[PDB]
């Protein structure tokens, strides 16, 4: 557990401090995206992920990876490809992928 928790903490740290992480630091507000919570069925953001991680809710890598991936896929499904949010999501998603591959967390 201690090795996994250490790895996941470092990953989320690097992701949340990335220059393209800013759109994902807090949950999407209804007022800023009317209808978001109708069309995006499972919202996720990095504050929520930090709360879940700190609460020791991620006893497997799989939940953590799925939640973090969904931050980016939600963004890239909702927003226009030419939007800054979409572009940030694409960049940060690639960073995320590099971090999980670096840690040996991809399925063998
Ligand atoms: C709370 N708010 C702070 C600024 C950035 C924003 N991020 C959004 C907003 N709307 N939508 C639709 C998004 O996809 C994102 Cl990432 C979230």
């Amino acid at each position: 557990p201690e090795q996994l928790y250490s790895t996941l903490k470092n990953i989320l740290q690097q992701v949340k401090n990335h220059p393209n992480a800013w759109p994902f630091m807090e949950p999407v507000k209804r007022t800023e995206a009317p209808g978001y919570y109708e069309v995006i069925r499972f919202p996720m953001d990095l504050k929520t992920m930090s709360e879940r991680l700190r609460n020791r809710y991620y006893v497997s890598k799989k939940l953590f990876m799925a939640d973090l991936q969904r931050v980016f896929t939600n963004c890239k499904e909702y927003n226009p490809p030419e939007s800054e949010y979409y572009k940030c999501a694409s960049i940060l998603e690639k960073f995320f992928f590099s971090k999980i591959k670096e840690a040996g967390l991809i399925d063998k």
